[PDB]
């Protein structure tokens, strides 16, 4: 993983949001938190070889903190629709 999203990872704050792994441009992976901190913090340590892929082929993390957890459903359910990204479920 490129040491820059393991360092935004390690900064996320405990606060509800979207996340956005991204290559050259393109969201590949797109989720939702209740706490961006406890999600985003699971990457370093994967779970399943998706969750390694994710992690690897990313060169960029955007995460978007939002106002509560109806929020964070409601926009990554349109962010993923907008995008469709490579690792999502379809
Ligand atoms: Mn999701
Ligand atoms: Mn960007
Ligand atoms: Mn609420």
């Amino acid at each position: 993983m490129k040491e820059k999203i393991r360092k935004k990872i390690l900064l996320a704050p405990e606060e509800p949001g979207v996340y956005i792994f991204k290559n050259k441009g393109v969201p590949i992976y797109i989720g939702k938190a209740k706490r961006l901190s406890n999600r985003l913090r699971s990457y370093l340590n994967p779970q399943t070889e998706k969750v390694f892929r994710i992690g690897e082929e990313a060169d960029e993390l955007e995460t978007i903190v939002v106002m509560n957890e109806r929020e964070a459903f409601i926009l990554e359910a349109n962010l993923i629709k907008k995008y469709r990204p490579k690792y999502a479920v379809r």
